[PDB]
C-alpha cells in the first residue's frame, strides 16, 4: 500500500533502532530461547487479552532523528528572552560553562540513579557532601539534607516538621513570604489538619503554647532586610519553632538566621549557577539544628568507614525515608533534585567564599546605584535596606514607566497596590543600569549616580562570620583543576556509560543525546517562570503537545505538570480526589486502601493528604489476595475514598483481572489511583484508563527518558479522567484555570508547571518513536525481562509470575534460600555483581532478601547474556559454599567487593586468586574494569557516629 | 572611575586560564629568589627587543558576556541549503558523536599519541579509520588523514615524483578547481609540470609522465569508466591517482576495482559539518608497493613486552621528526579528531546503514534529474552518484529568483549551465521546493509514479558495486546509541589527556582549551555554512576574520595576515612560497638557499624543501644558539643565492638568544627575508613581537598559543603574518577572491578552502577577546614563572642541558638525561614509560637533543600540579641511584619494567625485586581513586614495522 515515493525515498532513519538495543537477529534467537514463535505471541500469553488496546495508538507520524531539533526550534523560537528583574524567588545568574558542558551535559554524570550502592557511586555522594556542607557553612544551621524539590514544597516540609517535633495545631506565615510560597504551605498545612494564619509579626501571639511554628523570609519579597532576633527569641519562650525563606546569595554578606536563633532554614540554591529553566529543575535547601535532624525529610549523605578503616561516604539515617517507613517517614520524597544540588556544590567550589562575596557585592551596589538614581528622579523607595529587591512608589504614572520598560524588553514585578518590585541580579552591567535609569526618567547615567554616593555593610546586619573555610571550597578555582576534579568524581561513579543497571522499578532505559541537547537552550533555560504569557508561546505549544500525546498513551482526559516527582503526582492525584470527593457532599471519605506489595511513596502519600490508611494483603502468587481485598472494601464501604493500585505489579506480574478491581471500588464509591512507574510494560499494548483507572502519575524519569541525574531530577505528571479535571492544581502567580466550573485542590508546587526546561526530553523520545516504535519498545522491555529470566529460572528461582508463566518488565530473583544453605545474604550478591562489573539491581523491596532485575529495551542480546552470565558464576560460587570446597567466612562473597587497593596489595590471604577476584569472567577485562573504589561499606558505624559535612582535609 | 569601585567587572577569565593564583606565584619567586616578575622577565627577555608601548587591544571582554558578544557577529551569517558540490555535502551528523566526542574533553586534549601505552584508545580508532577507508576504496594501506581534498591530491602528485622522479604530471580539468589550484602549486615550486588534459587526449608513450590524477564522479557529476585509462597509464610507466567520494563508494565499484594505484578525497559528508571548509580529515589510500612514500601517519598493529596485540604509530622514519627534508611530507598535526568522527560515523551505521543513506541520496537524484527533463531542462549526464549538471530550459534568471525566494544556493558554472548536488539532508519537501524552482508543475510524489522501480542510475548500470566492504566485527556491533556510547567511553578511558594531569611536551603549549571557548564551534551558524556561499551569506565570517586578523597583528607586529593555512607546517610552507614569489616579481628569482639551525623542528626543513628551495644547515654551539662563526660563514658563502633564514624565538631549546636583530640584520643586508617559526609566541606574547627585531613573516600555532585543542594530533590552524612587502604575494583561492588590491601577484593556493578551517577560529578569538591586553601578557610572564620555578627545582637532581645568559629559560627547558646511560644504563625512553606510573604522560623525547627531555609547563598549570611532576622526576632520579650504586638488579626494576600495566600489577604471578606498591603507586599523590592505568606493557617498536599490518586485526 505505500506510495512509490516512499519505496524510492523511504524515511532517513528510524529512531527506535537507536533506543531499542536488540535488533533482529537478538529478538529471533530470544523468541527462540523461550520457545515462541513471534513477539505477538509473547504479548499474547503475558498481557490479559479484554485489557489490551482495541485499536493502535493515534499518533503523529514519527519525526527522524536527523530533523528533531529543526522540530523542536520551530516550537522554542516562539518564546521572547527579555531581561527579567521579576524576583520572586527565581533570580537569572551566569552558568559557568565548564559545568555547564562537563557536568550537566555529561553522560558519565546524569545516567546512573540514587547512590544505593555506595562502592560504585562515592563521586556523587562526596559531591552532595559538598553542597549540605555549603548550605550549613551559608545559613548557619547545623545538617542539611542532599536537596527538596523547590521552595515552596522545602517550606512545607518545614511545617509538617514543626508539627512532627511538638504536635501543635497552629503555624503562623507572614504574608511578606512569596506568594507561591504561601499556596504551598496553605495546601500542605490544609490536608494535614493544621491551621495557618496569615499575620505580620506585630500580629502573632504565641502565649497559648498553641503554635507549632513560624515562617518569614530575610529578605522578604518585598527586598527588605529585618531584625527578627526578637520574634524568634518570643516563639521559642513559647514552645514554637522558628522557620526561615532565605537565599544563599544574600547571606554572604548578610548576618546568617543561625546566628539570630533559627531552627530551621530553607530556599532555593537556583542562583548558585543553575538556569532559570522556566520554573526549573532546581534544588531546595533545607537546614536544621541537630536536635532535629531525626525528623528531617529526604536524603543526607554522612560519614562512615569501610570493611578496612577507610573514610568513605554513604546515604545515612535511612530509617527516615519512605522505602523503610512507608506512611511514618519524615515525608513521601523519593527522587529529589541531586544533579542540580550537585551544580550548585560545583559553583560555590569553583567560586570560593572570595568569589561569592564578589558577586553579592557587586549585585548590591548595583542596586544601592539603582536605588539612589530613582529617588533623585523622583520615585519614591519603600525600604531603605534591601540586598537586591526595591519596591518603588512611582513619581510619575506607572503606565509610562512599564511603556518604556516594554521598549527595553525588560519585565518588572507589578504588584496589586499599583507599586513595582525590582529584583537585580549577577547578570546585572552598566548598561542595564542605564537602561534601568532612562526608563524611569533619570537624566543621570549609572557613572554618574555612582560620582555623588551604604546599605547592608554600613549596617549592623553585615555578616562577620566565616564560610566555606574547608579546603574543597578553597582548591579549585582555575578552570583545569575543576574540571579535573569533576572527571575524578565521575570516574568513581559506574553508570550507563559502562554497562546494564537493571534496576528493577527504576527504568534505566537509554537517555538519548538529541533528546538531552535542548534543556541548555536558551528560549528553554532562560525565561523566568513568571514572565507575561506572550513570552513563552513555545512553551505554551510545548505542553499542549506533550499533554495530548500522554492522554493517548495513557487513556486520561487531560494532564497536569505542576507535580515536580512521583510522588508529588500520588500526592497531588490523592489530594484531587478528596477536593472531588468534598465538593460532592462525600468528605467524609478518607480511607485508602494499600496492597503491601505497594511502593512506600503510596502509604506516604496518603499520609501526606490526609488519607487513613489501610493495607491489603497479598497472596501467595504474589496478586492483591482477593478474600481480602473484598472484606477490607466491605469493611470500609461508607468512608472508602480510594485505592492504589499498580499495573503491572510492583513484582513485575500482571494481574488477571484488573477491571474487576476498579468496578469493586467504584461500586463502593471510591475512585481508582494507578501508580504509573510501570507504564514501560504498558505503552502501545494497554491504558490504564481503558479498565478503570481515575488517575495516574507518570514517571518521566523512567518510562520517557528524563535522566536519572544521580538521584533527581524528575517529573511526576498526572493524567485524570474528566471528572477529577475541575479540581486539579492552580497557581497564584500564572493561572491554569481552563473551564467554568473550576474548584482546584490547591498548589503542590513553586511553579505552574514544575521544571518546564527538562519536558522536550520527553516531547522529543515521543515524537521521534512515533506509535509504532513506543509499542515495539514496550514489547522488547517485555522480551528481554522474559528471555532472562527464563535463563536463569534453573538457577534462582522466579518468584513471582503471571497465569500463564509470564512475567512483565522485570522480574524477582529469590536469594533467601542461600542463607540457610551458605550463609549467603542479597547483599553479598549485590557487592561480588560490582566484580562482575555490575551495579547490583533493585534489593530487598518488594520483598526483603530478594533481587528485582529489569532490563529495559535499550540493552542488548549481549549485555543481557553478560549479566546472566554472571549471575550463573554467582550461582556455582554460593554451590562451592553449599558443598564445603571453599571457607564459608572467607570466600568471593563475602570479601566483595574487591577494590583496587586489595587486588594490587603486596600480601594476598585469600583461598581464592586475584584473578577469580577482579576478572570472575572473560568479557572482565584490564581495558573495561571498573573499579568499585572502596572496600564493603559499613551501614551500621555512620549512623552510630553522624558526620554530615565534609571532615577535615 | 567611580563606577568601577562601586562595580567592577563581573570576572576576569585570566584568573581561570592561568592555574597559579597570588600566593602561588609569590612563592615560586621565592624559590627563584626573585622579588617580581619584572624582575624575572628583566633577567630573562633581553631589553632591546621588548615592547616600546604595551599591546593596544580592546577591554577584556568578561567571560560572563564572551558568547552574546561572540553571537552578536555569528547571527549575521545566514544558513541556506546549499547544493553547490565542490566537494563539501551536508550530512547529518549523529548528535550522539557531536556529544560524546566532539564535546568531550576527554577526547579533544590530548595530541599525537607519542606515548602508546597510555593512548590505545584513539590509536585504535585511527585504525578503524584506516580499515574503513581501505575497505572502501578498495586499496591496500591508508594513512590516519591528510589536511584536506587538495592537499591530499598534492601529496598524490609528489608521492609520484618520488617514486619515479618524472617531470610531467596530467590533471583531468575535471577535478574539482580548488584541487587543480592546490596541485598547480605544489607543483610550481617542487619543479614539476602539470598539463591539464582530457583523458583521450593524455599520451603515456614518452614514458616522462610520472601520473595522472582524475576524479570519480567528477566534478561536473559524471559516472566514468577509467579502467582503459589506468591501463594506458600503466603501460608506460606512470601512476594512476583518483580522487573520490566515500559515500559515493559505498554503491560504485571503487578505484581499487579498477587498477588504480593511489586513492584520496574528504571524508567530511561522513559525520562532520561543512564547517565553512573545515576541519575535516582526508583520506589516502596506496597499493602496498608504494607504502614506504605514504605521507603522514599511520597506525599498526605491534606486540607488547608480553606478547599481547596493540597499536603504535608505524614506519615513523618516513615522518618529518626523523627523516627532516628526507620525509615523505612536511606535514605534522594533521586532522586526528575528525577522522576519528568519521570512524565513528562509519561504525555507527555499518555498511547496511552506509548503503541506505547512499541509496537514498542517489534516489532522490534520480527523481529529480527525471521532474527536470520532463520540465525541458536538458541534463549533460545521464549516469551520475549525487549531483547533476543542467542547462536550463528557461532563463537562469527566473530559476535563481525562485531559488533566492527559497533560500537554495547552487553551482553557477561559467558556462551558464547549474550545478545541483544532494546529500543526507535531502527529503520530499526540499525536492518539491527544487522542482518549484525549476518550474516543474510537478512533485516529487508524482514524478516517482511515473518512475515505477525499474533498476536505473548505478545499480541498473556496469558500475554497480558488487565487493563488501566493512565486514570487520567493529562496524557490526556498535549500532545501538547504548553501544556507540559505551565503545566512545571505552577508548577515551585508555587515554590520558588533559582532564587527568599536566602533559608537558615541550614545543606543543598544553594550555586550556576552555569551555568558553569551545562553546561556539558546533553552533549551526559556524559549523552549517558551505566554504563556497556566496558572500552576502556569511558577513559573520568576515568579522570574525577582520577581528582576529588585527589583533593577530598587534600581537606580532605584521601588517596582515592569511588564514588559509591549515597547520603550522602548512604555513611554513606558504610564507616559503611568499617570499619566493616576491623574490621572483623583484628579478631575483635566482635566490633559492635556506638558511636552517640544526635545532629546528623538523617541519622547517621538510617545508623548505617542499617549497623548492636548497637548504643549508646550520651549526648550533656548544650553549645551544645558533653558531655565530658558522652563520657569518653560511650568509658570505651564500650570499649571491640567499633567498631566507628560518629562525625560531626563543630557541627551539627553550633559550631567548641573546642578539636575534642581529641574525636579522645580517640575512638582509645580504639580499634575504626572515621567517621566524611563530610555535614559540607563548613566550612572546605581550612581552615582544617577532616583527619587530626584524622578522618579515611568521606562521602561528593556534592550537598551542591560542588555545585551539591538540584533538589527539588535529585539528590545527597555523595563519601567517607578514610585513606589507610580502602582502601582494599572499595565497588566493579560484573560487572565491583574496585579492585586496589590483596590485595582487598571488604564491597560489595551498588549501582546499580560502579561510581554512574556518569554524575552528572563533576559539583563538575568543581566548584573545576575554583576556585582553594584561591578560595575554599575565600568561606569557607566567608560562615563563612556572618553567623557570621547575627548572629551579630539578637543577641539583638533573642537568638542566641550556640556559640564557643570565641563567635563565623561556617557557620550557631540556633535562640531560643522557649521563645515564653510563652510570646506570638508562635511556631516555625508561624515563618516559616510567613516569606514565608516576599518573604522567612523558614530556617531549629526543628532539631537539637526542636522549634527552624537554618540558613546557605552561601558565594554565598551578603550583601543586608543577611539584607533583617535580617530585615523580626526584623520585625517578633516586630510583636510577639505586641503580648507580647497586642497590637493585640493573636488567629487572621499576625503569626498565616501566610502564606497569593493571594486568602485570593485579596478577597471581609478581617475582620481582621490588614491590607492587612501589610500581604502580610510587609516591602518596599517586592514589586508587586517582590511579590512571597504562593499558598495556611497554611496546616493541621494532615488531611492527617487521610485520605491517595497518587495518583491524580479525
Ligand atoms: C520511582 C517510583 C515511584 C515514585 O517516583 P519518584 O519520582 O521517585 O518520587 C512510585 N512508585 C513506583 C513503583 C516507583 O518505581
Ligand atoms: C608544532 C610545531 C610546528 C609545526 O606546526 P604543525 O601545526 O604541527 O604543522 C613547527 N615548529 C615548531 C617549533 C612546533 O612546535
Amino acid at each position: 500500500a505505500s506510495r512509490l515515493l516512499e519505496r524510492l525515498l523511504p524515511r532517513h532513519d528510524d529512531f527506535a533502532r537507536r533506543h531499542i538495543g536488540p535488533g533482529d537477529k537478538d529478538q529471533r534467537e530470544m523468541l527462540q530461547t523461550l520457545g515462541l514463535a513471534s513477539i505477538d505471541e509473547l504479548i499474547e500469553k503475558t498481557v490479559p487479552a479484554n485489557i489490551r488496546l482495541k485499536r493502535p495508538l493515534k499518533m503523529e507520524d514519527p519525526v527522524c532523528e536527523n530533523e528533531i531539533l529543526a522540530t523542536l526550534h520551530a516550537i522554542s523560537s516562539k518564546n521572547q528572552i527579555w531581561r527579567s528583574y521579576i524576583g520572586m524567588g527565581y533570580y537569572n545568574c551566569s552558568v559557568p560553562q565548564t559545568i555547564l558542558r562537563n557536568l550537566l551535559e555529561n553522560s558519565g554524570w546524569i545516567t546512573q540513579y540514587t547512590p544505593y550502592q555506595p562502592e560504585v557511586s562515592q563521586g556523587r555522594l562526596e559531591s552532595l557532601l559538598n553542597y549540605q556542607t555549603m548550605v550549613c557553612d551559608i545559613t548557619g544551621l547545623d545538617m542539611a539534607n542532599a536537596s527538596l524539590l523547590d521552595e515552596g514544597t522545602a517550606a512545607a516540609e518545614a511545617l509538617q516538621l514543626c508539627y512532627r517535633h511538638n504536635k501543635r495545631r497552629k503555624f503562623f506565615v507572614d504574608p511578606r513570604c512569596h506568594p507561591q510560597t504561601i499556596a504551598v504551605v496553605q495546601t500542605r498545612a490544609k490536608y494535614t489538619g493544621v491551621l495557618t494564619e496569615l499575620k505580620l509579626p506585630c500580629e502573632m501571639d504565641f502565649s497559648g503554647k498553641d503554635v507549632s511554628g513560624v515562617l518569614f523570609q530575610y529578605p522578604d519579597t518585598e527586598g527588605k532586610v529585618e531584625d527578627f532576633t526578637e520574634l524568634v527569641e518570643r516563639a521559642h519562650q513559647s514552645g514554637s519553632l522558628a522557620c526561615c525563606a532565605t537565599d544563599l546569595l544574600a547571606l554572604c554578606i548578610l548576618r546568617p538566621p543561625g546566628e539570630f536563633g533559627v531552627d530551621i532554614a530553607l530556599g532555593s540554591s537556583q542562583r548558585f549557577g543553575v538556569p532559570l529553566g522556566y520554573g526549573g529543575p532546581h534544588a531546595a535547601f533545607f537546614a536544621v539544628r541537630e536536635s532535629l535532624v531525626r525528623m528531617m525529610p529526604g536524603r543526607m549523605v554522612g560519614v562512615t568507614r569501610d570493611a578496612t578503616g577507610k573514610e568513605v561516604y554513604r546515604l545515612a539515617l535511612q530509617t527516615r525515608e519512605q522505602h523503610i517507613r512507608r506512611d511514618k517517614a519524615t515525608s513521601n520524597i523519593c527522587t529529589a533534585q541531586a544533579l542540580l544540588a550537585n551544580m550548585a556544590a560545583m559553583f560555590a567550589i569553583y567560586h570560593g567564599s572570595h568569589g561569592l562575596e564578589h558577586i553579592a557585592r557587586r549585585v548590591h551596589n548595583a542596586t544601592l546605584i539603582l536605588s539612589e538614581g530613582l529617588k533623585r528622579a523622583g520615585h519614591q523607595l519603600q525600604h531603605d535596606l534591601f540586598f537586591d529587591t526595591l519596591k518603588i512608589q512611582c513619581g510619575c504614572s506607572v503606565k509610562e514607566v512599564l511603556g518604556r520598560a516594554a521598549q527595553r524588553q525588560i519585565n518588572f514585578r507589578l504588584f496589586e497596590d499599583g507599586t513595582l518590585g525590582i529584583s537585580l541580579d549577577e547578570t546585572v552591567n552598566e548598561k542595564d543600569l542605564d537602561d534601568l535609569l532612562w526608563i524611569f526618567g533619570c537624566e543621570s547615567s549609572a557613572e554618574l549616580v555612582a560620582e555623588s554616593m551604604r546599605g547592608i555593610p554600613g549596617s549592623v546586619f553585615k555578616r562577620t562570620s566565616p564560610f566555606l573555610t574547608h579546603q574543597v571550597f578553597n582548591s579549585y578555582h582555575s578552570e583545569t583543576n575543576i574540571v579535573r576534579y569533576m572527571k575524578k568524581l565521575e570516574n568513581k561513579d559506574i553508570s550507563l556509560v559502562h554497562s546494564m543497571i537493571p534496576l528493577g522499578s527504576c527504568t534505566m532505559k537509554l537517555n538519548s543525546s538529541s533528546e538531552l541537547a535542548p534543556i541548555t537552550w536558551k528560549e528553554f533555560a532562560n525565561i523566568h517562570p513568571f514572565v507575561p504569557l506572550d513570552q513563552a508561546q513555545g512553551y505554551q505549544q510545548l505542553f499542549r503537545e506533550l499533554e495530548k500525546d500522554l492522554c493517548e498513551l495513557t487513556g486520561y482526559d487531560q494532564v497536569c505538570f505542576q507535580p515536580n516527582s512521583g510522588a508529588q503526582g500520588e500526592y497531588a492525584g490523592l489530594a484531587t480526589i478528596r477536593a472531588y470527593l468534598n465538593q460532592k457532599g462525600e468528605g467524609h471519605r478518607t480511607v485508602c486502601l494499600i496492597p503491601k506489595s505497594a511502593h512506600g511513596t503510596n502509604p506516604a502519600s496518603a499520609h501526606m493528604a490526609g488519607m487513613k490508611i489501610q493495607p491489603v494483603e497479598v497472596d501467595k502468587y504474589g496478586n492483591i489476595d482477593a478474600v481480602h481485598l473484598k472484606a477490607m472494601v466491605d469493611k470500609h464501604k461508607e468512608n472508602l475514598a480510594a485505592i492504589m493500585i499498580t499495573y503491572p505489579s510492583t513484582n513485575g506480574v500482571f494481574e488477571e483481572n484488573i477491571s474487576d478491581v476498579c468496578d469493586l471500588i467504584h461500586q463502593h464509591g471510591g475512585q481508582v489511583y494507578l501508580d504509573g512507574a510501570n507504564m514501560n510494560a504498558q505503552v502501545g499494548i494497554c491504558r490504564p484508563g481503558d479498565f478503570g483507572s481515575d488517575v495516574s502519575h507518570l514517571n518521566l524519569h523512567k518510562t520517557f527518558c528524563i535522566p536519572h541525574g544521580g538521584g533527581g531530577p524528575g517529573m511526576g505528571p498526572i493524567g485524570v479522567k474528566k471528572h477529577l479535571a475541575p479540581f486539579l492544581p492552580n497557581h497564584p502567580v500564572i493561572s491554569l484555570k481552563r473551564n467554568e466550573d473550576a474548584c482546584p485542590v490547591g498548589t503542590v508546587s513553586a511553579a505552574p508547571w514544575g521544571s518546564s526546561s527538562i519536558l522536550p526530553i520527553s516531547w522529543a523520545y515521543i515524537k521521534m518513536m512515533g506509535g509504532k516504535g513506543l509499542k515495539q519498545a514496550t514489547e522488547t522491555a517485555i522480551l528481554n525481562a522474559n528471555y532472562m529470566a527464563k535463563r536463569l529460572e534453573t538457577h534462582y528461582r522466579i518468584l513471582f509470575r503471571g497465569a500463564r508463566g509470564y512475567v512483565g518488565h522485570e522480574f524477582i530473583l529469590d536469594t533467601r534460600p542461600f542463607k540457610k544453605s551458605a550463609n549467603i545474604e542479597a547483599v553479598d550478591v549485590a557487592k561480588r555483581l560490582q566484580d562482575y562489573g555490575f551495579h547490583a539491581p533493585t534489593m530487598s523491596w518488594p520483598v526483603a532478601g530478594t533481587l528485582m532485575v529489569e532490563p529495559t529495551e535499550s540493552e542488548d542480546k549481549a549485555e543481557l547474556d553478560r549479566f546472566c552470565d554472571a549471575m550463573i558464576s554467582i550461582r556455582q560460587e554460593i554451590a562451592d559454599i553449599e558443598e564445603g570446597r571453599i571457607d564459608p567466612r572467607v570466600n568471593p562473597l563475602k570479601m566483595s567487593p574487591h577494590s583496587l587497593t586489595c587486588v594490587t596489595s603486596s600480601h594476598w590471604d585469600r583461598p581464592y586468586s586475584r584473578e577469580v577476584a577482579a576478572f570472575p569472567l572473560p568479557f572482565v577485562k584490564p581495558e573495561n574494569k571498573f573499579w568499585p573504589t572502596i572496600a564493603r561499606i559499613d551501614d551500621i558505624y555512620g549512623d552510630q557516629h553522624l558526620v554530615c559535612t565534609c571532615p577535615p582535609m
